[PDB]
């Protein structure tokens, strides 16, 4: 049993939800909440400028300390950093960038991530901003992540589709 309020379940593992994943990360305060992060780190917009915001900018400074030590992230892949105020971990996840050009298969790559951790609060990877189908997204991460995930959707009008198209 966790906190996970209001959840639609999906699958076994795959549960999702018509919320904003900053109000859920601060009212559940899950261990892992996932970042829609790009490979320098940089919280402009999107899922991410939402997050680092309210966080108050300490993300996006601890995440500047991370790129001066590691360099780049890739595309697919994620690191692991602190969750501030919102949650204990926020593990951040490189979806491919459709507006880059970037390979939409990496996108499997990027949700295999989830699989480290047991329970996850997170965005759909590659969508929004990042220009990717989110229907697709949806199939992938139910194809891919096998821990327990729960899937907070910004859009009311895409929460529904996506729940009224899934197979
Ligand atoms: C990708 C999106 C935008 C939906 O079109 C998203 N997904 C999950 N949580 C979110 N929080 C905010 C502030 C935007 C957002």
């Amino acid at each position: 049993v966790n906190s996970f309020s209001g959840y639609l379940k999906l699958t076994d593992n795959v549960y999702i939800k018509n919320a904003d994943i900053v109000e859920e990360a601060k009212k559940v305060k899950p261990t892992v909440v996932v970042n829609a992060a790009n490979v320098y780190l940089k919280h402009g917009g999107g899922v991410a400028g939402a997050l680092n915001k309210a966080t108050n900018n300490a993300m996006q400074v601890e995440s500047d300390d991370y790129i001066a030590t590691n360099g780049p992230l890739k595309v697919g892949g994620s690191c692991v950093l602190s969750g501030h105020n919102l949650a204990k971990h926020c593990l951040h996840v490189v979806g491919p960038n459709v507006n880059k050009g970037e390979d939409i298969q990496l996108l499997k790559s990027a949700y295999e991530n989830f699989n480290q951790h047991e329970v996850l609060l997170a965005p759909l990877l590659s969508a929004g901003i990042f220009g990717a189908d989110p229907i697709h997204s949806l199939r992938v991460c139910v194809d891919t992540v096998r821990t327990n995930v729960y899937l907070a959707v910004f859009d009311k009008n895409l929460y529904d589709k996506l729940v009224s198209s899934f197979l």
